[PDB]
RNA sequence: CCGCGGUUCUAUUUUGUUGGUUUUCGGAACUGAGGCCAUGAUUAAGAGGGACGGCCGGGGGCAUUCGUAUUGCGCCGCUAGAG
């Protein structure tokens, strides 16, 4: 009870971390072993007001931070990491601010579990944007 | 190729007293049974066609099936941003 569990210091609780790192945002979720329910999530657009900086690693290392706090502040300990890009038939690479977001949760007194990659890949996308010709810069 | 059967006609004869001539008279018309030919098919193209055997191949047509992605929908969670 109050904003926790009651187990004992045997035990360790596990959340569940994904991180959306893509260009021009990044988001940070936290929530139970199936997903289903959310304890906070905190992105780079709520955190800096400047428009540009929301995949900056400096947003995205305090989006990590808050979360961590809340996250402490409801007892998680231990925390299993699913990094996502943005998939589809886009970019399938994480974004600037995965690596800042990742260091901030571990030095924020956090624990980590096993980090793995639910990027969407199809087996083969539809159209993608941009025409044959490329976007002509 | 060689002889033996097997048809229709025809240059001439002179069986000089006319007549009848035998003129098969000579040769050419159609053919059956033969003999002989060393009897008679150049080779099978590092040309081609076709067959046969085991494969081989995102070759083609039809039918079936799988995959996540994207978009949309319905609930649940959570915040004011998301793009």
């Amino acid at each position: 009870i109050s904003l926790g569990p009651q187990v004992a210091e045997g035990e360790n609780v596990f959340g569940v971390c994904h991180i959306f790192a893509s260009f021009n945002d990044t988001f940070v979720h936290v929530t139970d072993l199936s997903g289903k329910e959310t304890i906070c999530r905190v992105t780079g657009g709520m955190k800096v007001k400047a428009d540009r900086d929301e995949s900056s690693p400096y947003a995205a290392m305090l989006a990590a931070q808050d979360v961590a706090q809340r996250c402490k502040e409801l007892g998680i300990t231990a925390l299993h990491i699913k990094l996502r890009a943005t998939g589809g038939n886009r970019t399938k690479t994480p974004g600037p601010g995965a690596q800042s977001a990742l260091r901030a949760l571990a030095r924020s007194g956090m624990k980590i579990g096993r980090i793995e990659d639910v990027t969407p890949i199809p087996s083969d996308s539809t159209r993608r944007k941009g025409g044959r010709r490329g976007r002509r810069l």
